[PDB]
């Protein structure tokens, strides 16, 4: 199963970073969160997580996107950055 959620972050100036490390994978399409940077906007917000898939930013489709396309969108954004995410899998497993 997967959870779909929306997260809105607000830049205090046009050059502020979100504090996210985005990666591609060779074995599946998409853009994924690897980790959040210490003290950044995303970490402060507390909703985004490692292994989340970024489906869209501000209505711009990223399903088959790249980290560089995400960077372009974010760097050119307005103050509000809305991310639509997919979060797969079980959070706890006994094995």
């Amino acid at each position: 199963s997967m959870e779909i959620l929306q997260v809105a972050l607000h830049k205090r100036d046009s050059g502020e970073q979100l504090g996210i490390k985005l990666v591609r994978r060779t074995d599946e399409p998409g853009v994924f969160i690897l980790d959040l940077l210490e003290g950044g906007l995303a970490a402060q917000d507390g909703r985004l997580s490692s292994n989340d898939r970024v489906l869209a930013i501000n209505g711009h489709d990223l399903k088959y996107g790249t980290p560089e396309l995400a960077a372009q969108i974010i760097q050119a954004s307005g103050e509000r950055v809305n991310l639509t995410i997919a979060r797969p899998g079980k959070p706890e497993i006994e094995l």
